């Protein structure tokens, strides 16, 4: 029996809330560290056992003691409460670096030598290839094209939308090339550079992944993983998500790295030439390969994103001939990793009005507004005010929640101003930081109940005790898709289907595409 609140803190000019399981409204106070009362209010019902306490009006920064009943919590008010967590969430990408020496001056206890240096065999051939750099996908050391495209798309979007907030954070600056680009672009260049090695120079097709034939033991240090590396076959999705992320990078890097920008635009075109010459065939793990499949039977949403990305890159009206029919389909307007349509929607809507049908544009703008209203309706009925239903608590539910928060924020930039946008973003950060039924801070190294045992090979393998900070875990998953979850979590409601245990990969794994929308959301809150 306790207080559920944002364990990282609150913004001076932002919404401040706490939750408790109660039966009636209770008086509550916020005190200074000495004990003097500064704010007083009454709790109020929100659904079931849930009562809220809103202390938004308390604008004087500081470390306050919140008291309700006999319970006590330590809360923090600061003009930049989330800067530290944002910096850590952005440094996670530098911790995930493959084939790069991470020095102790930058990485501290989690420093290591260059891992996965050896070349990879192209599956079913004797041909080898060097595909170095990039990020280890998650808790495993695999490098997967499809989810990598989402991680890049998100960081580029965060820099485009919130560069002022991102300017206050510092990545592992000493491992990147000089002159130093803005923080998010410096971190994302590494993954973009790697992604280019994945494209077949012969055809323009992109390899789905570069992984060892199977998952090594959970206790493997990055440099001790020495099984042969295999390039899984070229896939439609890998190629289409690559084209999309590459054209986006071409626009963003134009004033910062013109050579990379040019290199990315040509790589996107060749990848689009591959799409029109090939069939929409889903990927399936070939015999022997037992690593993450990242499969998807629906590939029109990837074509939509790759077309719209090139439409925004070129600014050519000719591309709308291909976008506009795809924009008419009943595809889920989502932010990945498998349903990517919203990225295409965004790219289309952020293209000059002259190159698009003003009527298709309005229909697209209207669908998005209805989509936001549906997310807003869910948040209005959820006691934590998050656009979530019990059935949305799936594998990587924190990404579902963050992508939804991110959907509201992206829309603010294409004239779709929902009155719920900022509340939803605040509630999503509160949830992530401990305002959930488990009182769990879903980020490592932060809050009073941080994640101590994630499914992360460098954090399990090392003898440090504390895991790498700034890692966002998948979160509660009702399907119980691992032995530890099947064992400990049967019968538990959707939001409580989480376990802080290293073997629970379905609720406790970390990932590059789970940290990326967190970076967007946190930067949005700081900026506004
Ligand atoms: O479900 C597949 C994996 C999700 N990403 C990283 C992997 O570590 C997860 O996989 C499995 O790793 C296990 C945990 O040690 C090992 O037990 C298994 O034999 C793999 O399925
Ligand atoms: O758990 C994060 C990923 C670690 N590397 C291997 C991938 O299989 C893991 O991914 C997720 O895989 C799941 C199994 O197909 C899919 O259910 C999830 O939506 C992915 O996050
Ligand atoms: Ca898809
Ligand atoms: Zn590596």
């Amino acid at each position: 029996k306790s207080i559920f609140y944002n364990q990282v803190g609150y913004l001076i000019s932002g919404d401040k809330r706490f939750w408790i399981q109660a039966h009636e409204p209770q008086p509550f106070a916020l005190r200074t560290p000495e004990g003097q009362a500064v704010f007083a209010g009454m709790t109020k019902p929100v659904g079931g056992n849930w009562y809220v306490g809103d202390f938004t009006a308390l604008r004087v920064p500081g470390t306050y003691t919140l008291t309700v009943g006999t319970l006590e919590a330590r809360v923090v008010i600061h003009r930049r409460a989330y800067r530290d967590v944002l910096e850590a969430m952005l440094r996670f990408f530098d911790y995930q670096l493959c084939g790069v020496v991470l020095p102790e001056d930058e990485a501290g206890p989690w420093a290591h030598g260059a891992c996965h240096t050896s070349d990879a065999k192209v599956f079913g051939t004797e041909r080898a290839l060097a595909c170095p750099g990039g990020w280890h996908d998650a808790g495993d050391y695999g490098k997967y094209t499809v989810p990598a495209a989402k991680a890049v798309a998100d960081l580029l979007l965060a820099h485009e939308y919130f560069p002022a907030a991102l300017a206050h954070v510092r990545p592992m600056r000493s491992v990147h090339r000089a002159p130093h680009l803005p923080p998010a672009l410096e971190v994302a260049r590494e993954e973009i550079a790697w992604l280019l090695t994945m494209q077949d120079p012969a055809t323009g097709g992109v390899y789905h992944k570069v992984t060892t034939p199977s998952f090594p033991p959970l206790d493997t240090r990055p440099e001790d993983d020495d099984a042969p590396l295999v390039l899984s076959p070229i896939s439609y999705a890998a190629t289409a998500t690559f084209c999309a992320a590459m054209a986006h990078a071409a626009l963003v890097y134009r004033p910062f790295d013109p050579a990379l920008s040019s290199c990315c635009a040509d790589a996107a075109r060749r990848a689009y030439a591959w799409l029109g010459a090939h069939e929409m065939q889903p990927f399936h793990n070939p015999d022997g390969i037992l690593t993450g499949e990242y499969g998807d039977a629906e590939l029109r949403d990837e074509l939509l994103w790759a077309s719209c990305a090139l439409l925004r890159m070129t600014g050519d009206s000719a591309w709308a001939r291909v976008c506009e029919p795809l924009l008419d389909l009943d595809l889920p307007w989502e932010l990945g990793w498998a349903d990517v349509a919203l990225y295409g929607v965004m790219d289309y809507l952020r293209t000059p009005r002259a190159a698009v049908s003003d009527d298709v544009r309005n229909k697209v703008k209207s669908r998005l507004l209805r989509e936001l209203d549906a997310l807003a309706a869910m948040a209005e009925s959820h006691p934590f005010g998050i656009p979530m239903r019990d059935d949305d608590f799936i594998w990587g539910s924190n990404m579902v929640l963050l992508n939804r928060a991110m959907a509201f924020l992206l829309a603010e930039g294409v004239g779709v101003l929902h009155p719920a946008a900022h509340t939803v973003a605040q509630r999503a950060a509160d949830y992530l930081f401990g305002a959930n039924p488990l009182g769990q801070c879903y980020v490592t190294g932060f809050g009073q109940r941080p994640v101590r045992h994630p499914h992360h090979r460098p954090s399990v393998a090392d003898d440090v005790d504390h895991p790498v900070p700034g890692m966002v875990v998948g979160g509660p998953n009702r399907h119980l898709q691992d032995e530890i979850a099947r064992a400990q979590l049967a019968g538990r409601p959707a939001m409580e289907a989480y376990i802080d245990h290293q073997d629970s990969y379905s609720t406790n794994e970390v990932a590059v595409y789970w940290n990326s929308p967190a970076v967007f959301v946190i930067a949005a809150l700081l900026e506004a």
